[PDB]
């Protein structure tokens, strides 16, 4: 299970969204390096301009990435799961504003971990913060903290993304999260732990299509050895 992330891995992400009627689509490749807890994925918008600000897909465009330490090794859901996978479902609630509900699933297809998901945006406030484009083009860093979701075979999250706004202030956005494995083998289910995520965002210089250039780096924490 985890055997399949002792090197680089080739990663394909697919999305495809509706906000407030905006329909829209998102493909991203690259490669995740599990051993350093490390992704570096470009994400082009398909269908032209991205109606909503590319911060806000971010959570949603492969947590099996995520390095954990060799004493938490059991903790790692994610990973057991493969390569037939799991589903991860999400309730993101922004603060004063709509909701995205997304559901994925993350497995593997041949060599390549693929992260295929829908997404539904709705009662955004147009003019809003997301609506309105008024986010920088940033990412700031959380925890993502896992509980073991026993009667699920699988796992919940919770945890508040903080959206850096152009006027100086900070956009709230509440994540909350299911994943359950695809496939009735069995599962690593962990004692209670958090992912500690940074997040780089830039842009290529020779992309002409609208898109997002991605580093992102994930430990996890919070088990004492």
């Amino acid at each position: 299970g985890e055997e399949l992330f002792t090197g680089v891995v080739p990663i394909l992400v697919e999305l495809d969204g509706d906000v407030n009627g905006h329909k829209f689509s998102v493909r991203g490749e690259g490669e995740g390096d599990a051993t350093n807890g490390k992704l570096t994925l470009k994400f082009i918008c398909t269908t032209g301009k991205l109606p909503v600000p590319w911060p806000t897909l971010v959570t949603t465009l492969v947590q099996c990435f995520s390095r954990y330490p060799d004493h938490m090794k059991r903790h790692d859901f994610f990973k057991s799961a493969m390569p037939e996978g799991y589903v991860q479902e999400r309730t993101i609630s922004f603060k004063d504003d709509g909701t995205y509900k997304t559901r994925a699933e993350v497995k593997f297809e041949g060599d390549t971990l693929v992260n295929r998901i829908e997404l539904k945006g709705i009662d955004f406030k147009e003019f809003g913060n997301i609506l309105g484009h008024k986010l920088e083009y940033n990412f700031n860093s959380h925890f993502v903290y896992i509980t073991a979701d026993k009667q699920k075979n699988g796992i919940k999250a919770n945890f508040k993304i903080r959206h850096n706004v152009e006027d100086g202030s900070v956009q709230l956005a509440d994540h909350y999260q299911q994943n359950t494995p695809i496939g009735d083998g069995p599962v690593l289910l962990p004692d209670n732990h958090y992912l500690s995520t940074q997040s780089v965002l830039s842009k290529d210089p020779n992309e002409k299509r609208d898109h997002m250039v991605l580093l992102e780096f994930v430990t996890a924490a919070g088990i004492t050895h």
